[PDB]
């Protein structure tokens, strides 16, 4: 039925659009028409504008997500975004504090709901649109199935619309109406012994079969530094234009999203005499291991953006796995987007247990295979 989503400007469950269609569902929107007041919450609940740069607010967001965010189908792991990651994820250039929205339970004064968006230029079927990138929607486990998620979505939609922005992009593992693209995920084992020991995935033969060659194919790769921003902007910017869906980065956005932050985002570059010719990037999202004696955290690296001009893509992604190993990661994760599907079998990737769906809000266009997706969300 999709009681809530049936009222939103999104395609229907079985919709299909011709290849020549690329337009909003609802256009000619006026800012003056947006509801000026916040939507009413149920009794005992209060809106709370979060200041992610304030330690207390950021600590409360972290605690909510650490306890109540996405778990695997068997409840063995829970995503454990670090507070520094959340700051990086939510304070991109031109971000709006009023787009970090929480809900507090009045009787305990605790954050029980959260949703967030950041502004970004999204290029969909070669048309660039100012959108909001929605992420980190979370409702406390004690309050699930209370219809709190729709009012979070409607309120952040209101605060996005008040900025004259009428489109949005978001990803989710669940099937909603209706994915513009759908990308399965794959896993490259690094610490084999640990992955079996925690239930993530011959013991001695497997340790040898999935070994990671200890030598890079691109010898010059070093951690990105701020002088590399222009080169990375040029390299990544021209690479992404070949896809049906990607973000249009400014130099400022290149600096924010790719300059290294320990345990958050790792970007390596091949800088030959000041020319950025190759880049490897992946971000750190550890998963809390629920109720395990030996291990507490699974250190997982997530493929971000990788561009190569002096080598093949298989060689580029081969170095990415080794660079993740050298940073003490247990597993290297990747979606079948961009050129990633072509390297999965030769680099011994294991197929995942599900897929990540890409969505556009208030945009009507034909869907496409994930190889035409050129954007990776956090
Ligand atoms: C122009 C700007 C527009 C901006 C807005 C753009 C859209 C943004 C959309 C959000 C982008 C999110 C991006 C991410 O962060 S994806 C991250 C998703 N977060 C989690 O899974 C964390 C763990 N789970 C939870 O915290 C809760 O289960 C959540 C909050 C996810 C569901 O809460 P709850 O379990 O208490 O449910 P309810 O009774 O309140 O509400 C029931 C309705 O909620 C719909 N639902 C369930 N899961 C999702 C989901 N992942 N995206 C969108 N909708 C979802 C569902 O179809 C149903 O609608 P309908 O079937 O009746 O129609
Ligand atoms: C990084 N965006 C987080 C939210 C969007 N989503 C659901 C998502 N985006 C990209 C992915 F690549 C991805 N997947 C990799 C697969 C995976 O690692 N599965 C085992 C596992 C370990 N820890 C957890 C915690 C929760 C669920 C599964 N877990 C699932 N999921």
């Amino acid at each position: 039925d999709y009681k809530f989503w049936y009222t939103q400007p999104v395609p229907k469950i079985n919709d299909e659009f011709n290849e020549s269609v690329n337009e909003p569902f609802i256009s000619d929107n006026k800012v003056e028409d947006v509801r000026k007041d916040e939507y009413k919450l149920p009794p005992g609940y209060s809106w709370y504008v979060c200041d992610v740069k304030d330690e207390k607010d950021r600590s409360e967001i972290y605690t909510l997500l650490t306890d109540n965010y996405v778990e695997d189908d068997d409840n063995i792991f829970r995503f454990n975004y670090s507070a520094e990651f959340l700051l990086w994820a939510l304070t991109s250039p031109n971000y709006l504090k009023t787009w970090h929205i929480g809900v507090k339970y009045d009787a305990s004064n605790k954050l029980i709901g959260f949703i967030s968006a950041i502004p970004t230029d999204i290029c969909i079927h070669k048309r660039t649109i100012k959108m909001a990138e929605v992420n980190f929607l979370c409702v406390h486990k004690t309050l699930r199935s209370k219809r709190l998620a729709p009012v979070l979505i409607k309120e952040i939609t209101r605060r996005i619309n008040l900025e004259n922005i009428w489109q949005a992009i978001y990803t989710a593992g669940v099937y909603l109406p209706k994915p513009v693209s759908d990308a399965r995920y794959y896993h490259r084992s690094i610490n084999v012994k640990k992955l079996i020991e925690i239930g993530f995935s011959t013991m001695s033969r497997a340790i040898k079969l999935y070994r990671v060659e200890d030598t890079l194919n691109i010898k010059n790769m070093r951690l990105m530094k701020k002088k590399d921003v222009e080169g990375v902007h040029k390299l990544l910017g021209s690479y992404l234009e070949q896809f049906n869906l990607y973000a249009v980065f400014t130099k400022e956005e290149i600096a924010h999203w790719f300059l290294p932050i320990e345990n958050v985002i790792y970007t390596y570059v091949n800088e030959e005499n000041g020319k950025i010719k190759d880049m490897i990037s992946f971000y750190s999202l550890p998963s809390q291991i629920l109720g395990n004696d030996k291990y507490s955290t699974l250190n997982a690296a997530y493929s971000f953006y990788n561009v190569t001009t002096t080598a093949t893509f298989k060689q580029l992604m081969q170095d990415a796995i080794l660079l993740a190993k050298r940073n003490n990661f247990d597993v290297f994760n990747a979606l079948e987007v961009m050129q990633n599907k072509s390297v999965f079998e030769d680099l011994k990737f294991g197929e995942g247990d599900g897929s990540l769906k890409y969505y556009l809000y208030n945009w009507k266009c034909a869907s496409f295979a994930p190889a035409h997706v050129g954007i990776v969300l956090l």
